[PDB]
């Protein structure tokens, strides 16, 4: 199963990762995809989850997004997960960037209650502009079933662990 995390609380678990590796290494249940409305996969988390599909990823999306339309900021869905796990769960936390509601934070986590287990990165962080260090606190105090937080950049991974309450 999933090695060498640290415990941060009852279901919460991180570690500095590559999300794609423990993916391709773990093959779990879920693995969280840190999505856009489009689910164009471009870059970030979203960009290296598909290009380890060989962009497999992006076609059933684009499939996806012609029959249903765009996702809601805070929202989910459910799609194959490859090469990577048996699904992807796409949840679009709010792109600080792009202008987006940072209160949207906790809804896309709520996301995650649906899965008993999921492999999972940090909601809005990275590229998306978010404080990693908020959406840990978010991550902690929303998502109530077990999540393994894979925290690609080594120096945040360290940030992240040696700052949390
Ligand atoms: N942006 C990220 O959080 C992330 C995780 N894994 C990767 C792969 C090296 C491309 N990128
Ligand atoms: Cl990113």
């Amino acid at each position: 199963s999933f090695s060498g995390y640290l415990k941060l609380t009852d279901n919460v678990y991180i570690k500095n990762a590559d999300i794609v590796e423990e993916a391709k290494k773990v093959k779990p249940t879920v693995v969280v995809n840190a999505a856009n409305v489009y689910l164009k996969h471009g870059g970030g988390v979203a960009g290296a989850l598909n290009k380890a599909t060989n962009n497999a990823m992006q076609v059933e999306s684009d499939d996806y997004i012609a029959t249903n339309g765009p996702l809601k900021v805070g929202g989910s869905c459910v799609l194959s997960g490859h090469n990577l796990a048996k699904h992807c769960l796409h949840v679009v936390g709010p792109n600080v960037n792009k202008g987006e509601d940072i209160q949207l934070l906790k809804s896309a986590y709520e996301n995650f209650n649906q899965h008993e287990v999921l492999l999972a990165p940090l909601l809005s962080a990275g590229i998306f502009g978010a404080d990693p260090i908020h959406s840990l606190r978010v991550c902690v105090d929303t998502v109530r079933t077990n999540v393994y937080l894979a925290v690609f950049d080594k120096n945040l991974y360290d940030k992240l662990v040696s700052s949390f309450l």
